[PDB]
């Protein structure tokens, strides 16, 4: 393209790591030592979308997996109308990433020090979220304050 990118892991504000849960899902849990190898490496690209002084548009791919997080209307857990849902979408490595990511792939990275939130650019007020419980899916949530975990820290891996 080229697109500006870095590789990183993410941990939620409770220190849970993100790992694969089947081929098309992530889950969060507190990890230990060598098992840390299980945490998922993201490739965070900076996309040409709507930048605020503190709303930096990004896409999140899963390094080496040809998968991207995307926000698409569907049905939600519940714990006719459609709601934003988090999907792990496989893509043609030939064309991704790109500065012009389709809207479903774009998150606004919000830096509330020293924490990051990732808001769906397509569906405002919906965030990459984890449950307080161990081993539950990563999902789009956080629409009501103080209910879900929507804060993360980033661990730089490489560029």
């Amino acid at each position: 393209a080229p697109v500006r990118s870095l590789n990183c892991t993410l941990r939620d504000s409770q220190q849970k790591s993100l790992v694969m849960s089947g081929p098309y899902e992530l889950k969060a849990l507190h990890l230990q030592g060598q098992d840390m190898e299980q945490q998922v490496v993201f490739s965070m690209s900076f996309v040409q979308g709507e930048e605020s002084n503190d709303k930096i548009p990004v896409a999140l791919g899963l390094k080496e997996k040809n998968l991207y997080l995307s926000c698409v209307l569907g049905y939600i857990d519940t714990n006719d109308e459609l709601y934003p849902t988090l999907q792990l979408e496989s893509v043609d490595p030939k064309n991704y990433p790109k500065k012009k990511m389709e809207k479903r792939f774009v998150f606004n990275k919000i830096e509330i020090n020293n924490k990051l939130e990732f808001e769906s650019a397509q569906f405002p007020n919906w965030y990459i979220s984890t449950s307080q419980a161990e081993n539950m899916p990563v999902f789009l949530g956080g629409t009501k304050g103080g209910q879900d975990i929507t804060d993360f820290t980033m661990q730089f891996v490489s560029s």
